[PDB]
């Protein structure tokens, strides 16, 4: 199911809730809402070995993770953490995320290429959940 390829977001739902429920700086996320924050997705995907990057205006986020195998990362509103990856089906995978230091939401995402070619990804901490989808380039 390669989910490798530049993705190019275009629909985002529930995202400045999603913040506002971590606690992310009210400052901070009228900014992360805005028209220049959006994000650009490069995956690369062999087996069950992937990488991703996230890039926004002058920040860039890159994980590498192997689906079973936990590893370390941050989380939406970049709090360290541990993770691990698992697959749902063929075209959907689920991360569950730990908080190294500190207790806060419970946070997790998903990842799903569609048939229609699109990606879907889910966010959610506790109760808050956010989408937003993606597509190639
Ligand atoms: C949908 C995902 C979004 C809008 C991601 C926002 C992420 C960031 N990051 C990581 C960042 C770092 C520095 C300054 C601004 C940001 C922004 C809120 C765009």
């Amino acid at each position: 199911p390669n989910f490798s390829g530049n993705w190019k977001i275009i629909r985002s739902e529930n995202f400045e809730e999603l913040l506002k429920v971590l606690g992310v700086n009210v400052m901070l996320r009228k900014i992360a809402v805005a028209a220049a924050s959006k994000p650009a997705v490069e995956i690369k995907q062999e087996g069950d070995t992937f990488y991703i990057k996230t890039s926004t205006t002058v920040w860039t986020t890159e994980i590498n993770f192997k689906v079973g195998e936990e590893f370390e990362e941050q989380t939406v509103d970049g709090r360290p953490c541990k993770s691990l990856v698992k697959w749902e089906s063929e075209n959907k995978m689920v991360c569950e995320q730990k908080l190294l230091k500190g207790e806060g939401p419970k946070t997790s995402w998903t990842l799903e290429l569609t048939n229609d070619g699109e990606l879907i990804e889910t966010m959610t901490a506790d109760d808050v959940v956010c989408t937003k989808v993606y597509v190639r380039e």
